[PDB]
C-alpha cells in the first residue's frame, strides 16, 4: 500500500505504486473498473477520507490484475513518471522534532520546530545550495508520520490510531541560520530543503514502525544509520505531546528527528557543495534521493 | 479599504467595511451590479488576484447607488479573522522593540487562527501560564524572494492585529516556540485587514493592550528595531513569500510574563488590542 503523487504529461495525479515498477492512477482507474469517480485530486484530501479510501483502492489494485484491455490509460512505468512529494503542498508548516536519538545531540521534553511548505519537493529533485545566505547547508534523513485522522489530548495508547502512514524527509539544514536566529525557523526554511518521499506507505504495511530504520548515503558514502527504536521520544509520545492542547490534522506532517552522523558532526564539519547526491533509505518505504545544484 | 471574512447566515463571505456599521458582500455585489462572478470565495485567494482585486473592490463600493442583498450592517455579522486559514504558519518576530543583531523568528500553527470576539481557550490541563502579546501584523500581497527592502512594500497586502498568546512555560519546556505557540485558538486576529493604500505611513502606526479594561501595552512601531521592510528583506533571503502569509512584528513591553508577581491570564478575562485605523481586537478566555 504505497500512496504517491505522480506527473505524466502534465497531469499530476494520486498513485498507487503495485510491483515497484508500476504506478496506477487511482482516479482513471476507478473509472474503467468500477465506472465511478469519487476519489479526490490530491493526496491530503485521500487521506482525510481514512481507511476507507485506502479499502477502495485496494480493491482497484486487485481488480487491475484481472486481465482487461485498457490497462496502459490507467497503469504506468514507474521508469516514465515524475515523483514529487507524496504530499506536494501542506495544510501547514511540517513539523520537526530536534534531538531524537541518543548520540545525535552528543532532553526531558521533546524540542519540536518546523519548516515551511515552501521547503518541500520531491525524489530526484535539485535541492538549491543557497550559496549566497549559507555555506553551512547539512544533511538530516529522518522518518515521517503523516497524521490520518485529526485528534487533540490523543493519549499514546491510541496515538497510532491517528496515524495514516510514513515517508522519508530529508531536512536540509543551515547550521549557521540556526544559530544566527536562535529560533530554527529561518535556518530550516530555505527554499528546497525538505524531500519528502518517494512515497506514503500506509500503515496497515508496517505493522511494526518501531523496527524501521533510517540510512543515508552522502556521494554512496554512509553517513547515517539508525533505528526508530532508539528514539528518546517514541511516535506514540510525540503525538500525545504534540495535541496536547493542539489539534492535530489529516495531512500533518511530523519529522521525528535524525540520528547521528550529520556533516556538521564531524572534525572538519562536512557541509553540502554543489554536486552532491544525497539517498536516504528506509524499508519499505523506499530510497529518496536528491542533489544540490 | 478594509477587507473582512464575515458569516451571516451561516455563510462566509469576504466583506469590505463601507463606513463603519456596514460590510459589503463582494461576491453578492459583483453579482447584482454587474451581473458577473469572478471574486473567489475567501480573502486570501483575492489577495492573490493582487491590485485588480483592489481595484475591483474600489469600484463596487462606489458603486452604491442605491442594498438589501449584499450591504449589511455590521451588528448582524460574526467576524472571523480576516484570514481564517492561513496556507501556512504565521510568522512571528521575538524581541523587536525594547538588543539582538539578528531577529528572531518562529512560528504559530493556523490551527491558532480565531476571530474578533472568539473565546481563547484557556487550557487548564496544559499551562498555567498563558500570555498576551499585542502586535501589528502584516499581510504579503504579492510572492517574491531575495526581496530588497527598498521594494518591500511592494510585496504588503496590508496590515491587521495579532494576539500573539502564549504558554510561558511550555516555551521554557520545549527550548524552541513551537509548542508554546500553537495552542488552539491563541492567534486571535484581526478585525479587519486594512489595505496598505491607506496606511503607507505604517511607523507611526500606535499599538495599544488592555487587560480587564487595564492599559498594559503601549508601543509604536518607530521603535520597532527591525522595521517591517527590514524583516521582508532577512524573511526573503533564500525563502519565498507568498501572497496570504502573515507576519507578526512583535509585541511591546507590557507583557503578563513581565510584572513582579506576573500576571497570568485567567478565565474571564477581557483582552482589547488597539492599533488604529485597524481598530480594536477583542477576545476572552474561556471556562475550565
Ligand atoms: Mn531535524
Ligand atoms: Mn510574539
Amino acid at each position: 500500500m504505497k500512496f504517491a503523487t505522480g506527473e505524466l504529461y502534465n497531469r499530476m495525479f494520486v498513485g498507487l505504486i503495485i510491483d515497484d515498477e508500476k504506478i496506477m492512477d487511482l482516479q482513471k482507474a476507478e473509472k474503467k473498473l468500477f465506472e465511478l469517480e469519487t476519489i479526490p485530486g490530491s493526496l491530503i484530501e485521500c487521506i482525510a477520507e481514512g481507511d476507507k479510501f485506502v479499502a477502495h483502492a485496494r480493491q482497484l489494485a486487485e481488480w487491475a490484475k484481472k486481465p482487461n484491455d485498457e490497462l496502459g490509460s490507467f497503469m504506468y512505468s514507474l521508469s516514465e513518471v515524475k515523483l514529487h512529494a507524496p504530499i506536494p503542498k501542506p495544510s501547514k508548516n511540517i513539523i520537526c522534532i530536534g534531538k531524537n536519538y541518543r548520540d545525535h545531540a552528543i532532553p526531558e521534553h521533546p524540542m519540536v520546530f518546523t519548516k515551511s511548505p515552501v521547503t518541500v519537493t520531491g525524489h530526484g529533485d535539485i535541492v538549491k545550495s543557497h550559496e549566497e545566505v549559507t555555506s553551512q547547508l547539512d544533511y538530516e534523513g529522518e522518518l515521517a508520520v503523516v497524521i490520518g485522522k485529526s485528534g487533540t489530548r490523543i493519549s499514546k495508547e491510541d496515538a497510532y490510531d491517528h496515524v495514516f502512514g510514513y515517508t522519508i524527509v530529508n531536512d536540509i539544514t543551515a547550521r549557521d541560520l540556526q544559530k544566527r536566529h536562535k529560533q530554527f525557523f529561518i535556518g530550516k526554511s530555505l527554499d528546497t530543503t525538505c524531500p519528502m518521499g518517494p512515497v506514503l506507505v500506509h500503515k496497515s504495511s508496517i505493522q511494526e514502525p518501531e523496527r524501521l530504520k533510517v540510512e543515508t548515503r552522502v556521494n554512496g558514502e554512509l553517513r547515517q544509520s539508525g533505528s526508530a527504536s532508539d528514539m528518546i521520544f517514541s511516535i506514540p509520545e510525540l503525538i500525545e505531546t504534540l495535541s496536547k492542547g493542539m489539534t492535530l490534522e489529516a495531512g500533518d506532517i511530523i519529522a521525528t528527528g535524525t540520528p547521528s552522523g550529520v556533516g556538521k558532526g564531524f572534525t572538519p564539519p562536512k557541509f553540502l557543495r554543489s554536486g552532491d547526491k544525497i539517498d536516504i533509505t528506509i524499508d519499505p518505504i523506499g530510497t529518496l534521493s536528491n542533489q544540490i545544484g
